[PDB]
């Protein structure tokens, strides 16, 4: 089987530097000056498991760097002996036998990092020296103390594995076997490999932990939660090369980082980890971004990526958690739910912080500091789901709405409708029938962001105030970070003016105030716009009939309507609608009051996704996506 590992060390170094791209957990060309006596100076890896944490990183990024033929360090004698005294140090210090449910050193709970990334030092070592006198002694080595530490692909120090671990814990573990001289046809039969098999298959389903039908990621049971899938999505190449193209649902996780991610590595923030952030230094990485408008329509994530932003909104249904907390995060929830924000893909990417995460453009705040909190009651995580949860998307090819009912009870039953579209180049955003417990406001007026800063930001926009007073004391078409604001007036809809406060020391915003009177009768709103900077626009947005029929014509051939429970878009020749409450058949009627209401009743339309069915059109399939499309003449 010499062949076959040879061709593997091949195949590791040649993507070596591209996988590190990928890998979340690293320490990037790492200048760190070595150690006899703790491999590394200024660090105590053998009493802090953090400090060998970083030892094992920095060795690995000492890896990429002897491996990487652009760096200064290619090839270098004294870094492979640097490299291999460096492994050569930390067995020294390993338990033999290895501990049995406990940390080599430090308490329990560090056994991270031995389990995880020490096998990773193993392996980047080994490999990287192949072609070096050092390369016998790395195996043997790794041979040895895997044996101990890696005796399966699945179990360490006593401990069984599953999920991220196992993923990260399988590809050391594998190349140990090769080593050992076993056939990747071997190990694959093993026990171990069988269950790390499973767990990267990831088929579709439609509820718990996995790839929901939709190509949504879930995981702790209801929680949109991507920051598990980005920690070990480097693994998947290599279980790819060992075992077959066949072992991973590739179409279905491309199609999961496609509906959330970007080049520029912004992800929006209800997706992301519980600290509240818009950004990963590897999801974009990850795959090649088309442009293009994505729809999760079970999920309910609607997600853009054009030529010039990323946009996205997630919407709500009763099924999965709208927000998540921890002991130490609680005040993540109004960015979870209400961010309704366009990313100048140009633009600077300014990362949320404790002073900052309780700001964005859509979130409807109660008080003047808007800090929401919503406490764990268990010892670490929990997850809440909305009293209210129903939402519509509806996408055509460069544009795409969602219309989301949600009502919150963490949230001083916060409630509301919340109409977005998205388009070339900006994002419409009207809430309507806002709404919280009557009488719970202490007669303070709400308030819906419409722009937000880190103030100790330096982009080269005035401050919103001094922006409003060159502008004849007015906030509209007020810049920040290569975006711009305009309110959107509705005859019949109050539509609050743009005005600017700043709240704490740390944020400025553009706001439109909300009356408390009208929140306690869950009829308040807000409407603004926000286009890429540099592009401007006419859209228009009305009220026909109803107060829930909303017609938006952005005026370059996208329109939207808004008539709650339905949501519809139209584009050149393509229509498409959806039902809030996921109605797999549309009635013919939905779509005549529709396209009257759009302003084209004799417009000719055909179904594409769908058929003649009862009252109506069915969909062909209601098993992934449920948007009834028609081609229009």
């Amino acid at each position: 089987n010499i062949q076959e590992l040879q061709n593997f060390e091949r195949w590791f170094k040649n993507n070596l530097s591209y996988s590190f791209s990928q890998k979340a957990e690293k320490v990037v060309n790492p200048n760190r000056n070595w150690n006899d006596n703790t491999v590394f100076d200024n660090l105590s890896p053998w009493t802090s498991v953090p400090d060998f944490g970083t030892v094992c990183h920095t060795l690995i990024g000492y890896c990429v760097r002897y491996n990487n033929t652009s760096d200064t360090l290619y090839q270098n004698p004294e870094l492979a002996y640097n490299l291999i005294n460096g492994l050569r140090i930390i067995c020294s210090k390993l338990p033999d036998p290895p501990p049995h449910q406990q940390a080599p050193w430090g308490p329990v709970a560090d056994w991270y990092h031995f389990t995880i990334t020490m096998p990773e030092v193993f392996m980047n070592i080994t490999i990287v020296l192949n072609e070096t006198q050092h390369y016998d002694e790395a195996a043997s080595l790794t041979r040895y103390w895997l044996g101990l530490y890696l005796p399966t692909a699945v179990n360490s120090m006593g401990w069984h594995r599953t999920a991220g671990n196992s993923m990260r814990m399988g590809v050391p573990y594998t190349y140990s076997q090769m080593l050992r001289g076993y056939s990747l046809a071997q190990i694959r039969q093993e026990q171990g490999i069988q269950e790390i098999l499973n767990t990267i298959a990831f088929p579709y389903v439609t509820q718990g932990n996995g790839l929901h039908v939709d190509s949504i990621y879930i995981d702790h049971i209801d929680v949109r939660a991507y920051g598990y899938l980005i920690n070990s999505y480097f693994t998947f190449a290599y279980y790819t090369y060992y075992f077959g193209d066949e072992v991973i649902n590739t179409v279905g996780l491309t199609r999961a980082i496609e509906n959330v991610g970007s080049p520029e590595g912004v992800v929006v923030p209800g997706v992301m980890s519980r600290n509240g952030t818009l950004y990963s230094n590897v999801i974009g990485n990850f795959i090649t971004y088309p442009l293009a408008v994505h729809s999760a329509d079970y999920s309910k994530v609607l997600t853009k990526l054009s030529k010039t932003y990323y946009g996205s909104v997630v919407g709500v249904t009763n099924r999965l958690a709208y927000y998540e907390s921890d002991p130490t995060n609680n005040i993540q929830a109004p960015l979870w739910t209400m961010a309704r924000r366009i990313w100048n893909r140009r633009g600077r990417i300014i990362n949320y912080n404790a002073n900052t995460v309780s700001f964005e453009s859509g979130i409807i705040l109660q008080s003047l500091n808007g800090i929401m909190r919503i406490p764990s009651g268990t010892t670490s995580t929990q997850s809440f789901r909305p009293t209210i949860g129903q939402t519509a998307i509806a996408k055509t090819d460069t544009a795409g709405a969602i219309l989301v009912y949600a009502k919150f009870a963490e949230m001083n039953n916060l409630q509301f409708k919340s109409c977005t579209l998205f388009y070339d180049h900006g994002m419409f955003q009207l809430y309507y029938n806002i709404g919280v417990e009557p009488n719970s406001l202490n007669n303070t007026n709400g308030r819906v962001i419409v722009l937000s800063r880190d103030t100790s930001v330096n982009t080269n926009d005035l401050s919103f105030e001094a922006q409003r007073i060159n502008n004849n004391n007015s906030s509209e078409g007020t810049t920040f970070n290569g975006v711009v604001c305009h309110r959107v007036p509705i005859t019949n809809i109050n539509v609050p003016s743009l005005t600017v406060r700043s709240p704490n020391s740390s944020v400025e915003l553009v706001e439109q105030i909300i009356s408390f009177q009208t929140m306690y009768t869950a009829t308040a709103s807000a409407c603004y716009k926000l286009n890429v900077e540099g592009h401007s626009d006419s859209l228009r947005a009305f009220r026909v009939n109803s107060d829930e029929n909303i017609y938006v014509n952005v005026g370059n051939g996208v329109k939207a309507l808004f008539n709650y429970p339905w949501v519809m878009v139209k584009e050149n020749n393509k229509v498409s609608f959806m039902s809030a409450n996921e109605d797999t058949t549309i009635p013919f009627s939905v779509i005549m009051n529709s396209f009257t209401s759009i302003g084209e009743p004799a417009l000719q339309y055909s179904p594409s996704n769908c058929f003649v069915y009862g009252n109506g059109f069915k969909l062909n399939n209601s098993t992934f996506d449920l948007q009834f499309i028609f081609e229009i003449v």
